[PDB]
């Protein structure tokens, strides 16, 4: 997260770091069993870290559970990004309590203008490389298309949205991807992609979960 500021320990309830050794991208519990993050984030060996802050320093609110299966949406393109989104479950239920807990699904899109709370444990700067050991959050509007298609050199679909700041200086970025975008208590994003970051004219591409609830709903109701 570039331009934002610390979250304060364990106040996105929600957010998971998956880890393979260290870690590599962001989440979202949905359930007890199930976490949502980006396609592009898949690894095998996933170790899902719930209750965390500082990545870092065991603090005591920590619950490590490795993936017992992983699910990358059908119809994933990986030139593109296109239907960014992977399902992951957890061997065993998570532990839920005031530092652990499941965020809701949308039931309608989210529209233009609208705040939403980004967060992650990527990179900070937008012209170097600092990662940070506890949980940074921005405060973002979602833009209208026009917003990111403007200068986009590449495909924006209809599973994808625009949100951040046109004069750059604040957006997510690596390490973020697979994270939140949480809009009026309900997860509306998955941060996915962009060109650099925190770039004028290049605000934060994310997935848009509403287009996905049938399919996320029918996965783990079978799984
Ligand atoms: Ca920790």
């Amino acid at each position: 997260i570039v331009g934002g500021y610390t979250c304060g320990a364990n106040t996105v309830p929600y957010q998971v770091s998956l880890n393979s050794g260290y870690h590599f991208c962001g989440g979202s519990l949905i359930n007890s069993q199930w976490v949502v993050s980006a396609a592009h984030c898949y690894k095998s060996g996933i170790q899902v870290r719930l209750g965390e802050d500082n990545i870092n320093v065991v603090e005591g609110n920590e619950q490590f559970i490795s993936a017992s299966k992983s699910i990358v949406h059908p119809s994933y393109n990986s030139n593109t990004l296109n239907n960014d989104i992977m399902l992951i479950k957890l061997k065993s239920a998570a532990s839920l309590n005031s530092r652990v807990a499941s965020i809701s699904l949308p039931t309608s899109c989210a529209s233009a203008g609208t705040q939403c709370l980004i967060s992650g444990w990527g990179n900070t700067k937008s012209s170097g490389t600092s990662y940070p050991d506890v949980l940074k959050c921005l405060k973002a509007p979602i833009l209208s298309d026009s917003s990111c298609k403007s200068a986009s050199s590449f495909i924006i679909t209809s599973n994808m949205f625009c949100a951040g700041y046109l004069e750059g200086g604040k957006d997510s970025c690596q390490g973020d991807s697979g994270g939140p975008v949480v809009c009026s208590g309900k997860l509306q994003g998955i941060v996915s992609w962009g060109e650099g970051c925190a770039q004028k004219n290049k605000p934060g591409v994310y997935t848009k979960v509403c287009n996905y609830v049938s399919w996320i709903k029918q996965t783990i109701a079978s799984n």
